[PDB]
């Protein structure tokens, strides 16, 4: 999986510098500018000076048809660094004239390619006067055409959390983490996998199992729509059992499936462990997920323990 | 994390050849047995040979009591291979000598040694006649005085799943895998972290974000006893909210914690979102383990979107 996330303009530069220097995992950072000073100072894998004719360099001057025309200019240099790309972020504060312009052809130039496009975007303070959140709308209504899903962080409501006496220099700061905590928070679902402590699993496991005495075991496979139901009736209506688990005061049942698994599919199985045990019984619910099991699939496993007649179940 | 499976007797020996061609991961595998001949057919990690002056490499001839002085005798052996260890399955056939008669001393010094002490062994079949079920049931009686969690498996169960005119073998091999997969299923639980394929977690995010539109984001974390539904409050309950989620025809919901994590956390997590939003919405849940996530944190971040006015949203 490749995702880059892209800062466009000097608030995009700004904000992507920030989650640089903060992290954020499994991503490659692009910044695209019309100002090459800006640029200069950028952190990311990758720089790209969009409009060099038409500003020389020097920004769009605030005007938004100039970003777009920069974009426009610059599409191959734009598409070069889209390829092999599964997923982009384009991030910007909108107000100006190379993020407000230029994001939503970049934005359009991702998608024509099929990219999953997330576009998170900023429109400025009301301090900053009307001109900017005039040029902010128009483009919030280009973007909104050429992207597969708009966030559009009010800076207004930004302002409304922070301190009365806040310094400009530190609302933009907190705009920037901001945006900073939206890129990364999307794109580590996809990136980390997250890291399994087996020791937590066996304290979980050590505490049940623990003179627990004569216990229950069941096994069972599912397959199909109901995966989850089957394999849990298979496991709880198991043959092998001598004693009705509904006298157990202690149950763990574990279900082990593919990342594919719904929620809906963990209530189906939760439904037999009631319609199978005591209202008083202490249950323990399990969730591993193992994409090594078949797509279709689902695994569970349960132990009931600490039964009121252990002398039933024995003998 | 150390784990032992002690195939103890000749049916114990039997069904950790079959768990070892099979395959168990991460578990040590430890053959016991009077009957050196057996003992020598054994593909285990360990082969310990117990009473060799009392029965000098033959079986108990069906005495537990031969088989429980065997161990004994055998003792510092056993406490030996029980070094460096967390956690025990001691397996075997009751109704025999061996098996019968040394579990439950092995079962003793394991759980002394503050050894994790599980058993799962079998009581015979009818057809065996009923001096071999009444040293099985004596036998059951020992072990349990000694041992962390018993299971007991009924082969006469088992029978009642197999054809009419089984042979003896066969029985005796459909009593081996289910052994085999008692213990695979819990000692896995405890040594399998899962696969995650990054694409498939990719999938569920795309099947809620392409062609989504605008889009709410809410981010929260949580610490503490009521770490979940103060996390799901404050992502839902947002001062950057600015259109209610509860006009979202589409909702995804994850969760990063730690893996102590119980389910009924989910669930204040869970009546948190309904609160917010619309019975209508098709919310979808998305859990991740990360036990680099401190472990009294939680981490919930959900989008919703899709909504019949996204102006409200956007302007
Ligand atoms: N997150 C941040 N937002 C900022 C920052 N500075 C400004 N802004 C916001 O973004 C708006 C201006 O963004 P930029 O400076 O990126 C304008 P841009 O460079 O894209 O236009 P041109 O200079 O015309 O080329 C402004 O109206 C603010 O609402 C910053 O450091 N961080
Ligand atoms: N899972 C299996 N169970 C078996 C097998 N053979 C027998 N059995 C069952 O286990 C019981 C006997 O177990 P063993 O053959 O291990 C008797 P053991 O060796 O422990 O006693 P001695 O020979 O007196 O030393 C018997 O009553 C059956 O119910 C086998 O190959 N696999
Ligand atoms: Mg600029
Ligand atoms: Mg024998």
């Amino acid at each position: 999986l490749k995702i880059k996330v892209i800062g466009v303009g000097g608030a995009g530069n700004n904000a992507i510098n920030r989650m640089i220097e903060i992290g954020i995992h499994g991503v490659e950072f692009v910044a695209v500018n019309t100002d090459l000073q800006v640029l200069e100072a950028s952190n990311a894998d990758v720089k790209i000076q969009i409009g060099e004719n038409i500003t020389r360099g020097l920004g769009a001057g605030g005007r938004p048809e100039i970003g777009e025309q920069a974009a426009l200019e610059s599409e191959e240099k734009i598409r070069e660094v889209l390829q092999d790309t599964h997923m982009v972020f384009i991030t910007a504060g909108f107000g100006g004239g190379t993020g407000t312009g230029a994001s939503p052809v970049i934005a359009k130039i991702a998608k024509e390619m099929g990219i999953l496009t997330v576009a998170i975007v900023t429109t400025p303070f009301y301090f900053e006067g009307p001109e900017r959140l005039k040029k902010a709308i128009e483009g919030l209504k280009k973007l909104r055409k050429h992207v597969d899903t708009l966030i559009k962080i009010s800076n207004n409501k930004l302002m409304e959390e922070l301190p009365r006496d806040v310094k400009i220099k530190d609302a933009f700061l907190k705009a920037d983490e901001t945006l900073h905590q939206g890129v990364k928070g999307i794109s580590e679902l996809i990136t980390k996998r997250g890291y399994i402590r087996l020791t937590s699993r066996f304290a979980r496991i050590e505490s049940v199992m623990k003179d627990a005495g004569a216990a229950i075991l069941g096994i069972g496979v599912g397959k199909g729509e109901h995966r989850a139901r089957e394999a849990a009736k298979k496991a709880m209506e198991s043959k092998l059992i001598e004693h009705p688990v509904e006298n157990a005061s202690s149950i763990v049942f574990n279900i082990t499936a593919p990342s594919n698994i719904r929620m809906e599919e963990v209530h189906e199985a939760a439904m037999i462990i009631r319609q199978n045990s005591s209202e008083d019984a202490d249950v323990k619910f399990g969730l591993i997920f193992d994409d090594e099991v078949p797509d279709d699939e689902i695994r569970v496993i349960f132990i009931a323990t600490r039964f009121p007649d252990e002398d039933k179940i024995l003998f």
